């Protein structure tokens, strides 16, 4: 079974041996060097469509929390920029640290951010997500850095929720939340194909990464380190520090939207 972590015996130096695909060709996250990247005039205005989002519940799955939403038709959808076609809101989660000086996955110009929220979609032409996850183009994540300073206030919902999902395995209703709240201003972005930044590791992911991070407060990400990666009853461990480094970028190019 998975026994994968974030710990110095099963984290991200570890999973290339049950999950090869870790050393491959297209893996996440990546770095983002802002001077190298290029400005794309091919790239189409990139369409946020949440007014209809539903969602349902929200997990901690022992990596992460994942706020869960209603996928049965197209409720909240992601659109153009790099993207062909309609790719429907799954579940967003996020990565964070121990320390507000790391957290991201991606970083910038080798910047770490506090924390990384990824809002996960999934290509309507493959029918279902896991039929999606074997396609190189199956996935659209849309990547939102976090920093440290004033609260979010369109955030302190998840934030209050985490006291009811402390261990491994506790979900708790979550429903009538609008992830709307949680982006910038700016949707200007960088974008490049990559993975899963879990196992699986899947290469199965457009990803499409904003430029300008949205800001929380200590205390917001503070209670993002109470949670357990642990199941209760067991020793505790501080679900902090969930995130993968970057790797190789190889034979690929980060585009930006924006001139
Ligand atoms: N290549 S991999 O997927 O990263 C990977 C890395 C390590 C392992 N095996 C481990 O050492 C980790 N493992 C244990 O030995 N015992 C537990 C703790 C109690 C439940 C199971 C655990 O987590 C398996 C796969
Ligand atoms: N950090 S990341 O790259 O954004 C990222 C995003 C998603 C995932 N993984 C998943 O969503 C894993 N997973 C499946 O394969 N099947 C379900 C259960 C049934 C449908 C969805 C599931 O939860 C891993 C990393
Ligand atoms: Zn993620």
């Amino acid at each position: 079974s998975h026994h994968w972590g974030y710990g110095k015996h099963n984290g991200p130096e570890h999973w290339h041996k049950d999950f090869p695909i870790a050393k491959g060709e297209r893996q996440s996250p990546v770095d983002i060097d802002t001077h190298t990247a290029k400005y794309d005039p091919s790239l189409k205005p990139l369409s946020v469509s949440y007014d209809q989002a539903t969602s349902l519940r929200i997990l901690n799955n022992g990596h992460a929390f994942n706020v869960e939403f209603d996928d049965s038709q197209d409720k909240a959808v992601l659109k153009g920029g790099p993207l062909d076609g309609t790719y429907r809101l799954i579940q967003f989660h996020f990565h964070w640290g121990s320390l507000d000086g790391q957290g991201s996955e991606h970083t910038v110009d080798k910047k770490k951010y506090a924390a990384e929220l990824h809002l996960v979609h999934w290509n309507t032409k493959y029918g279902d997500f896991g039929k999606a996850v074997q396609q190189p183009d199956g996935l659209a994540v849309l990547g939102i850095f976090l920093k440290v300073g004033s609260a979010k206030p369109g955030l302190q919902k998840v934030v209050d929720v985490l006291d009811s999902i402390k261990t491994k395995g506790k979900s708790a209703d979550f429903t009538n939340f609008d992830p709307r709240g949680l982006l910038p201003e700016s949707l200007d972005y960088w974008t490049y194909p990559g993975s899963l930044t879990t196992p699986p590791l899947l290469e199965c992911v457009t990803w499409i990464v904003l430029k300008e991070p949205i800001s929380v407060s200590s205390e917001q990400v503070l209670k993002f380190r109470k949670l357990n990666f642990n199941g209760e009853g067991e020793p505790e461990e501080l679900m902090v520090d969930n995130w993968r480094p970057a790797q190789p970028l190889k034979n690929r190019q980060i585009k930006a939207s924006f001139k």
